[PDB]
């Protein structure tokens, strides 16, 4: 082998990119690796290699402790670290991946994923009833779901990639001409990535808002799902116990056969509770925080019995803008070269490729 590009274990190597894995930051500066993460009871939640991943976190966890945590929760394919990098606090959580390529971004919050598989042409107007063909329906800036129609005149494709790309466009340029997103847009909050060689469209919140693409002609840009799950803020630990329970607790202030604790949860202004599969209390509330706390002796000691601590908890999109701003510093992607990409360094005649290479001037093994 010539040069440094490769090692292998008359051939001519040209070296575009090489594989990486996604490197991020979370979260704010700490002064120690001890200091309390968060206060309160909330969930990280993110996505990658395609699998949802909602980290719990606890009231009075340690950096360090989440940091151990990310890990846990990913089986160590997400990894969280600690780095020291400037300034007066110099503790900042990064959560790096274990593999190379594309499909290992990262993508905090909320997401929606399409795979085009035709060329067809599209055109993206308004239906006989008024309504955009496809609109995309988002969180705003003032907090309230908008509509974003999205219009869009296209012939036939010459490829999928360019297909997406003119959706994506699309997308894009909706989404900076309307005054509830173009700054969330700009900022980052809000994108929308190419993935899968062009093959597929991401759209991606990082505050976690609902994300819907409505419209009659939803299924054209092949959104198999065409809504996020709403994720629920409290489930209880544990079936709500059999026989008498006492004593008076509160959520938010509002003081209280899983079934009898339900009504009287829905009868309380911004809470909400239902009866899971499993048979578990699953609470909610409209500001997506909750405060449980007992209000006497055998409440407090009642809480227990409900599979609930007194505490706060939050929702992940309640708590992202204070526990949770994420930074990209890398991005996954997968190696490019030439005699062809590929999701890793490991190119196998076996090859590991090291680094790039400059025009006319590439690795020959012989």
């Amino acid at each position: 082998v010539t040069g440094d590009a490769l090692s292998a274990s008359d051939i001519k190597v040209d070296v575009q990119n090489l594989a990486q894995g996604d490197i991020n930051e979370l979260g704010a500066k700490f002064s120690s690796r001890d200091d309390i993460f968060s206060q309160v009871d909330t969930t990280l939640k993110f996505y990658t290699q395609n699998k949802d991943y909602a980290v719990n976190i606890k009231a009075g966890m340690t950096l360090g402790d989440v940091a151990q945590s990310i890990t846990d929760a990913t089986n160590g394919e997400v990894m969280g670290i600690v780095m020291k990098t400037g300034g007066n606090d110099p503790y900042q959580l990064m959560v790096n991946t274990k593999n190379t390529g594309e499909d290992n971004r990262v993508y905090f919050g909320s997401h929606l994923q399409s795979t085009l598989t035709n060329k067809n042409a599209l055109s993206l107007g308004v239906d006989g009833s008024g309504k955009s063909e496809v609109s995309l329906n988002l969180k705003g800036a003032d907090g309230n779901m908008h509509e974003v129609p999205i219009m869009l005149e296209l012939p036939e494709s010459a490829s999928i990639k360019q297909k997406n790309t003119a959706i994506q466009k699309a997308m894009e340029q909706a989404l900076e001409n309307d005054p509830n997103f173009k700054n969330l847009i700009a900022n980052g909050d809000i994108s929308i990535d190419t993935l899968h060689g062009g093959e597929s469209l991401i759209i991606n919140d990082r505050r976690g808002g609902n994300i819907e693409v409505k419209g009659s002609k939803a299924k054209e840009l092949g959104f198999l799902q065409t809504t996020t799950q709403e994720s629920d803020l409290l489930k209880s630990s544990r079936t709500i116990k059999e026989g008498k329970l006492e004593g008076v607790v509160s959520l938010n202030g509002q003081k209280l056969n899983t079934d009898a604790i339900i009504q009287a949860i829905n009868a309380k202004e911004g809470l909400s509770a239902f009866k899971n599969a499993e048979g578990k209390l699953v609470i909610n509330s409209k500001t997506g925080m909750l405060t449980i706390k007992g209000e006497d002796a055998l409440g407090k000691a009642s809480l227990k019995d409900l599979g609930l601590n007194a505490g706060m908890v939050q929702s992940y999109e309640a708590s992202q803008n204070t526990l949770f701003m994420s930074k990209n510093l890398q991005k996954a992607s997968d190696s490019a070269f030439t005699y062809i990409t590929r999701p890793t360094n490991e190119v196998n005649v076996n090859i590991t490729l090291e680094q790039t290479t400059e025009p006319n001037k590439p690795a020959i093994i012989s």
